[PDB]
């Protein structure tokens, strides 16, 4: 489906050179560095800072870590002048490392750290499909550095993140807590104090959510999101984990209130689109190819009326393209309009802005939709500030909102 | 002095874990993603299409561009399946196959791709020095693939680009031309044609230029370019290098209007800034920590002048942070206005808004600059405003043209 439809729209696709990598040609790319630019827009209005951290560190990291032993097999690893070296498979570590960096006081929490960065997993050959199950990929990791007090506060906020991007996306989902299991690691009352923080968080917050006690991780409790597509399939996407081992084995450590300088933080573990991937391909099914207009590769089509109106045509697109949209033109002599506007909507275009001597001495354009609607004569400076408004906000039906 | 700089502005640090790679604190990330997106914005305006491509790739890839018999020392190779796998030294191969991906036109032409993929490099511990020599970068990458008759104007274009980059940053350049070496790949008639096409293009572009006889790669002839900074001393940054033995390799054809599907393009690599850390470097050294304020980590210091301000500098603070500038606040009671702003200008902060009771009721801020001159008070909006025109246009002095 979404592969199909990757070809089909020239977006992606996938060479047995780089088995479980992505080729993602300029539109596929124009959606990555879209999608990738909502998650940042979140980030600066909700106080998360990005960082640009290393793809590959030696096996002592690793072994500190904890990968080197819970891991090992999933690493991509290799040998850099007889010592031990492999691609980061999570950016946490070496988030730990930039924590670590500096003496940190209460005042600087919660520190939220957020990476882009590429990771990297070794999955076996025969289960790589797609964009779903893929061995390199850039997640919308941040991790929150705070204290115990913090939790229920950040906890909030974390899912005040998710409704607001799932709801930009015109998703529902479910969420799901996960407790302390039999075997775990660390004092069993900064569990308490964390599930009974994450508890509140979840009642306060007003949506059902479910109880699974003992399916949480050693290292934390944790908090679990699946998202449901137009069709009703439901895809595990989100997470919200928390971490006390990390700062154990990294010790790390902040100044308290008080302030005792032996005090370490709790770390959370968090993604949203999950990748920026697995989140396309998911799209990719759920649009069924028609892209909301922020999102999509083919905002606008100049299509003239005849030859005449030729380099009119070529004005308006330019001047649309000025404007940062995505804008294409039909100028084929030996085609008709209608075909040209058919074409353009089967292409997924979401607006066709035809042009003819009419609209060349008016300065105008006429405005046909995807759906294929009218929505009349109208200038291209009107045009290009609704247009623009329907971008910044991401509507999700911008041709009806029009 | 860069990497002295980097740590007193808390830009940047290196890691015994990943050596000649670099961890960006948010300040340098701020840098780095604002010299990204400047290249670009750059791109958009030229016809230069960004994709997104593997970072690692089987041997007969690299087996297939040459890398396996020649670049092999420097790169890092891993063994997945029982079948070497290698990360990529550079992008080309990868843009080779997705102009390969499907049959291509005269129409087409030239295609623009462009990359700004994560490159490693191996390079011995000896040789690596901050981010000037490393193992880890992200070239601003493209491939231009022309017919020979379109190589003469390209270059031209190419040109105009460096013109235009440099100029932003306010960095004069030199130019040299490198033609067939003894040793060389290829027909010779193609060569002709091409540097015919260069010595044209370099000579329209009316910029002094050097000769450097035989001192081109075995597969192509080359522009190399080196910027002069503030201080006088050169960089070898950009370069314009033409291939012709890549789409021999891969066995590259489009359609030319002639009906003749057997022709082969020729290949362009460019790079304007080398690598976005190299860039870094540079620049941390050219500016001696003074930054242009779009290009500046810390553009706002708010700071109120009583407690009873302390709400309204934060609502500014705000407000300024959600324009997407980099607004920070000095709130410490038990320090007096002088010194807070004379600790800003130290540490470089652009802009100063001083905060008074004064100001509060009337929406508006007190504008000191970072070399200590006055603006004046205007309201929040039109701060903003004047601001945002600043960063749009990367002015080299913001502070005196305010
Ligand atoms: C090295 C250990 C391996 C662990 C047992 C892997 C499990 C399969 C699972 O616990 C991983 C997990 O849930 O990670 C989840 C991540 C978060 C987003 C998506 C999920 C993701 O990235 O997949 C987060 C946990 C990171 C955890 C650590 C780190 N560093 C732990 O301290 C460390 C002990 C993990
Ligand atoms: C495998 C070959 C190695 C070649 C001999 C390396 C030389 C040391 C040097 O010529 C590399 C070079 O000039 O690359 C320069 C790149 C371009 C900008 C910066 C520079 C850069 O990235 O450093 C570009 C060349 C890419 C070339 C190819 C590819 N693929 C060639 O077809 C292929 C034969 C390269
Ligand atoms: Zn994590
Ligand atoms: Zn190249």
């Amino acid at each position: 489906d979404h592969r199909k439809i990757g070809r089909d729209q020239e977006l992606y696709f996938f060479h047995e050179l780089s088995p479980g990598s992505c080729f993602f040609l300029p539109k596929g790319a124009y959606i990555y560095n879209a999608l990738i630019e909502f998650i940042r827009s979140e980030y600066r209005k909700r106080g998360f800072q990005e960082v640009v951290t290393p793809n590959i560190f030696n096996s002592r990291l690793w072994m500190t870590s904890g990968h080197w032993q819970h891991y090992s097999e999933n690493m991509f690893s290799f040998e850099v002048e007889k010592e031990l070296f492999a691609l980061k498979p999570m950016n946490c570590p070496g988030h730990c490392l930039m924590f670590d960096h500096r003496p940190r006081s209460w005042r600087e929490l919660p520190l939220r750290l957020a990476d882009f960065g590429v990771l990297h997993r070794n999955e076996l050959s025969g289960a790589l499909t797609g964009l779903t199950r893929v061995r390199r990929f850039q997640q919308d990791d941040a991790h929150i550095f705070c204290a115990m007090e913090q939790i229920e506060d950040e906890i909030k906020g974390c899912l005040d993140f998710l409704r607001t991007v799932y709801s930009v996306f015109g998703f529902s989902f479910k969420l799901n807590l996960s407790t302390r299991p039999e075997k775990f690691l660390g004092d069993i009352e900064v569990w308490d104090q964390a599930e009974k923080q994450l508890e509140n968080s979840l009642n306060e917050f007003g949506e059902k959510w479910e109880l699974n006690s003992g399916d949480g991780a050693f290292y934390g409790p944790k908090i679990d999101i699946q998202i449901k597509d137009a069709i009703g399939r439901y895809h595990q996407c989100a997470t919200i984990q928390l971490d006390f081992q990390l700062p154990i084995r990294f010790n790390l450590t902040y100044v308290s209130h008080d302030g005792d300088d032996k005090k370490r933080p709790v770390i959370v573990h968090r993604a949203i689109l999950g990748s920026v991937e697995r989140m396309i391909a998911i799209l990719t099914e759920n649009y069924g190819g028609k892209w909301p207009f922020w999102l999509s590769p083919r905002q606008v089509m100049v299509v003239p009326v005849g030859p005449t109106c030729d380099e009119y045509a070529q004005k308006v697109r330019q001047q649309f393209h000025d404007a940062k949209f995505m804008a294409d033109i039909d100028l084929d002599p030996g085609c008709t309009l209608n075909k040209k506007i058919r074409n353009a909507q089967l292409a997924q275009y979401n607006f066709i802005l035809v042009v003819g001597e009419k609209e060349k001495i008016s300065g105008t354009v006429n405005i046909r939709t995807r759906d294929n609607k009218v929505h009349g004569e109208r200038t291209i400076s009107e045009t290009i500030e609704r247009l623009q408004q329907l971008k910044e906000f991401r509507s999700k039906q911008a041709e009806e909102e029009f």
